């Protein structure tokens, strides 16, 4: 039973020569040598069974990643756990080993325009598949974009993912939300539960802005500060866009604000490709019904050297109340195919 940083990392004998990488949501992430496939892999240790919420996100991630098969979405290669529910205290998810992620990369590396274009293409190609399965990722951000040494990009962490539900998207003003603050669309704070595909496009727009300058475009320090930042750049919403917000508390909040002018993208990003900024503007559109969709974004002139719909595949088969005991049982069943 191998140990890393003083805790159990129980993956042998197939996987040996372990190296710590970092901290996942429910445990440690290590690299290891796959003695069968003769390559180093990543292994995530996950310990969710004490908490219903952890079990939920774990079941979501396993179920979605096992059903998806796409070049720009991380796969699950193997799942290691004990042979019985009684003995299962942890689960290990084995994935392709990716050199870095976009969050780590952006801390020290300036991206060429060619890299930004290629990364954005791969993000949207993966997202097209996700959305085509009627799934919302709901936590897209640089740290959930993995990169290998040849800059192949794979979306990961579907722990907050949901099936799209636009008929039930409406909610009140300042309704609490889980996903990462800096990448939250303005409507989350106003009247949206994040059950439509436009929630993900907003996050991608934030990611594009961040690739252009190595800094988050909207770094709110708390829930309502996030909306301040968004409106400080987009300016005041139009009457038409306000008229789409029927909730009085949210609409009157916006009406209470002094007028703010839009900040031109090319003043924020004077080095950027003008076509990139045109696409950025369409992803960071205030009104979620006017916001560009993933297939339109792929067809945008900025991505012309990569766009090819026949090489941008969709899913064959599109897709909170359960106690942790049933969820542990479902996780055990979902991982059985890798036993042996
Ligand atoms: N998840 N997570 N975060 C903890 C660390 O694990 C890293 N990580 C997650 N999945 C992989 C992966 N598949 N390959 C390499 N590193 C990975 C991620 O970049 C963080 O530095």
């Amino acid at each position: 039973p191998e140990m890393v940083r003083g805790q159990v990392f129980d993956v042998g004998p197939r996987y040996t020569n372990l190296s710590y990488i970092g901290e996942g949501a429910y445990g440690m992430v290590c690299s290891a040598y796959d003695n069968l496939n003769k390559v180093r892999v990543a292994i995530k240790k996950i310990s969710p069974f004490e908490h219903q919420t952890y079990c939920q996100r774990t079941l979501r991630e396993i179920k979605i990643l096992l059903r998806f098969r796409h070049e720009n979405i991380i796969g699950i290669n193997d799942i290691i756990r004990a042979p019985t529910i009684e003995q299962m205290k942890d689960v290990y998810i084995v994935q392709d080993l990716m050199e870095t992620d976009l969050y780590k990369l952006l801390k020290t590396q300036h991206l060429s325009n060619d890299h930004i274009c290629y990364f954005l293409y791969q993000i949207l190609r993966g997202l097209k598949y996700i959305h085509s399965a009627n799934v919302l990722h709901r936590d897209l951000k640089p740290s959930n974009l993995l990169l290998n040494t040849t800059c192949d990009l794979k979306i990961c962490d579907f722990g907050l993912a949901r099936v799209a539900d636009p008929d039930h998207d409406h909610t009140g003003f300042l309704t609490e939300y889980v996903a990462t603050r800096w990448y939250r669309a303005p409507e989350i704070m106003l009247n949206s539960k994040g059950y439509t595909k436009s929630i993900d496009i907003w996050s991608v727009g934030c990611i594009l802005a961040e690739m252009l300058s190595n800094r988050p475009i909207f770094p709110g320090k708390h829930y309502l500060d996030q909306l301040n930042h968004i409106l400080g750049i987009l300016g005041s919403p139009s009457q038409e866009d306000l008229n789409c917000i029927i909730n009085l508390k949210a609409r009157n909040y916006l009406l209470s604000l002094p007028h703010k002018n839009k900040v031109p993208w090319n003043r924020l990003f004077p080095n950027a490709d003008s076509k990139a900024l045109d696409l950025l503007d369409k992803m960071l559109t205030f009104n979620p019904h006017k916001r560009i969709e993933v297939e339109q974004a792929l067809a945008h002139p900025y991505l012309e050297q990569y766009y090819d719909p026949s090489d941008e595949p969709i899913a064959e088969a599109p897709f909170d109340d359960l106690p942790k005991e049933k969820l542990k049982e479902l996780i055990f069943e979902e991982t059985a195919r890798f036993q042996p």
